């Protein structure tokens, strides 16, 4: 059965930035194959320079996004290198059957390992690192990602008529716990295991030093920000591994949102804020229809201007003065 | 166009009471004018006399509810009397386009503005100050409120059947992040200013010191209990600028709720508890069944219980024994 | 009226299991009688040793689940025996009036009283002690438990077909506070009074020291899984009194999901994680697919795995290689 279907092996892109793919499905079901490389790595999440090592899958946080069918196969082949000192793994939330694929991954390195799964339910599902003993400091260390499994129909609203967007992003929403001397002062270490000890005692505290998107603060922003044009329908898939968090487009609004991210359910409607929970991936669409820059920010704000949750979007076209218009600038009384 | 339609002048109130209006829309799309000055002021939140500056919309915490129907025009006169000594703005949730009004607002101290937005989408709204680079600190020190967009044939139930409230409340609730010394006693300043630098390590630590309605520890008990009678319909708006919150009435429910707040979505039926993300407004409806107190709470208990988030509703009636009945009262075994 | 009605006395069982009951009802409207003993003891909750003072209803921490049918009325008889030390009540979210039936059922050590109220809202609904200004104290040393009314023609789908359940266990989360001394180490207490004062100053800081089901880190692990086979039909309810939790199957889904509870609303589809708030209970209905164990998790993971909040399914019966399968087990590059 398996046997006689066809393959098609998919190169994956770094996040944002999603790799090519149908909305509407043009063939049956086949078994897609991706390739995954775990990269342990230091990474500089802010601007003072604060520093940490992160776990990856395939060298980003978070990991690629992977896109297909409803049916279709995921066949993943998972590399650790010798070059990387810990054991890592993948749980698909995406999948049904050993703990997502987590007791079937289990990776040292220098070796690797080949999975295959049905996708059976249509929806944006998390992946992550789940080694036994340690899977809050893989996730917490940057090792996650996201799969979206699209209906072979494509995405519909609440009255089943066809959505379709014109542009997809992805944002990985990491809170990361660095540990801290008796000052405050953020510390260093040589390698992942002389971190260990130190980092259990920060996650036990629940609260993270940094709730960053994209790996670092302030990563999609500047030169970096997402961009559209007025006119445009833009689908936002959000990931949250570990914590809830409540996506907000400053200016904008979600006009069809799956907070919890199944597509058989139907999506809930001009939406100015909405709650993923840690431990989802959700979708948002929107249709821009004014210009300039927006702020796309987890609402509660200290966590977005102070941690670093916070992005742009920089749209081009025409203002419309009809939606708003300053009447009375600003001037002394 | 605009200038041909009609306009109406409205005269705000202090929370929780709502200003008057239709809930039915009588007359076609007008413009709706509102006028709000900033107000910065020293307020004490507890029963031991802690003092916070806190930055007002018209003196109150939170600021008033405006209420309008889709496809109204607000335009709202902002007013920062010289008196002040800081930079505000206002962001509306409800509106499209620069930052929801935030990039074309910003007034210093002896300004003005007038700024006009399109209300296109039904539903209850945040809109809050947002000056860039201090946002978190303008608006958790009480600088938010909401506004309600009805839809011009009034709210409706799952099935399409016409709701109509006899009286509406709005509950604006308030994480507070009060600095402490060593022996944590909350500190005591002269201008916002002095604040400052102690206000943004409180925030970091994402852990509020009070959690309050109306801007005080019981500020909705005793003589200032909400009331109504056994038989009355009364819609609670309620909204949370920054953080998530989870409402609950003790010894009710909420018949109908929009724990989002957006109307062309069908309400949930019979919520025990619903959450309301931060950085967003809700709307419960319920039916009055039997009289009596009924505390009005956040249900993570510690926060309402001892951080100050609960209020009272007095209501009035005849006691229906078939609903409830103490069939032997507490005595000795 | 109720004079004329039948009645069933009820004998409860311990959590994760549930009493004896119809899903469809087989009779009219019943009077369903209960009895209920407080019982204050002490309780290891951890590995360590760590010890509280728990106020429990039946001796179980969560107390026991009530399943009645909408329109049942539930009568209650509730003592607080001589041997107990603290004033006790009880607040069913079920209930309409007196504050859930708090204000109606005050004991002291060596009084009992009987309430009856009407279940008119079909759901899971949570029950707790709640005694006038220590109701957060009593709630977080494990006083608390929940009711489910079902609908008198049993639970359905989305398209209001048939949703039939082979089995059902119930799931109560504890979030703990524990007093600490400075070095970071548990403080023991000779009665439950004597813990007061440091109990209070330890839940204002709202980080739990511990986060459990079933009363204790392990309690439904090993030989204290959950079980079930390859095709049978699992409802499992899930209540969190006090804060929010995020349920997650590890290897599975939600597939049908009423996460704030509440019957009348239709449920969600496919869940891979859905967040129930503090002072709700929620139910999933999933159908097993693959054998082996499933980790059943708060989502947080650091709060699942550092705090407490996970437990296990061991499931029997045969491997369907279609749904996953390892192409190529770990092996060396
Ligand atoms: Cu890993
Ligand atoms: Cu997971
Ligand atoms: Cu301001
Ligand atoms: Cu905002
Ligand atoms: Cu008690
Ligand atoms: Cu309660």
């Amino acid at each position: 059965d398996i046997s006689t279907l066809p393959r098609v092996k998919v190169d994956l892109v770094k996040p944002p930035f999603v790799h090519a793919h149908d909305q509407v499905a043009k063939t049956g079901p086949r078994v897609v194959e991706f390739t995954m490389t775990i990269e342990e790595k230091k990474l500089v999440i802010d601007r003072e320079g604060t520093e940490i090592h992160a776990m990856t899958f395939n060298g980003s946080v978070p990991g690629p996004l992977m896109v297909v069918h409803e049916n279709d196969y995921v066949e993943l082949r998972l590399i650790n290198p010798d070059t990387n000192t810990l054991l890592h793994n993948i749980d698909f939330h995406a999948a049904t059957g050993a703990l997502g694929g987590g007791a079937l991954t289990q990776v040292n390195p220098g070796e690797e390992t080949t999975l295959r799964f049905k996708a059976t339910k249509p929806g944006v599902f998390v992946y992550h690192c789940a080694p036994e003993g340690m899977v809050p400091w893989h996730v917490t260390s940057g090792m996650n990602g996201a799969i979206m499994v699209l209906p072979r129909d494509g995405l519909k609203d609440e009255k089943g008529q066809p959505l379709t967007y014109d542009k997809i992003y992805y944002v990985g929403e990491q809170d990361f716990y660095v540990p801290k001397d008796e000052a405050g002062n953020y510390k260093k270490y040589e390698t992942p295991g002389e971190a260990y000890e130190d980092a259990v005692k920060a996650m036990r505290t629940l609260t993270p030093t940094h709730i960053v998107f994209n790996g670092a603060v302030g990563a999609l922003t500047g030169d970096h920000a997402l961009t559209a044009a007025v006119g445009e329908r833009v689908l936002v898939v959000h990931s949250q591994a570990n914590r809830d968090t409540r996506p907000h487009l400053i200016g904008g609004h979600g006009d069809y949102v799956w907070a919890t991210g199944k597509f058989r359910n139907p999506p809930d409607l001009d939406q100015e804020t909405w709650l993923i929970p840690g431990g989802t991936a959700g979708a948002a669409f929107y249709t821009f229809r004014q210009p300039g820059v927006y702020a796309y920010v987890n609402h509660n704000l200290i966590e977005a201007f102070e941690l670093g949750a916070a992005g742009h979007f920089k749209v081009t076209g025409e203002w419309n003065d009809d939606l708003m218009t300053s009447v009375v600038k600003p001037a002394s009384m």
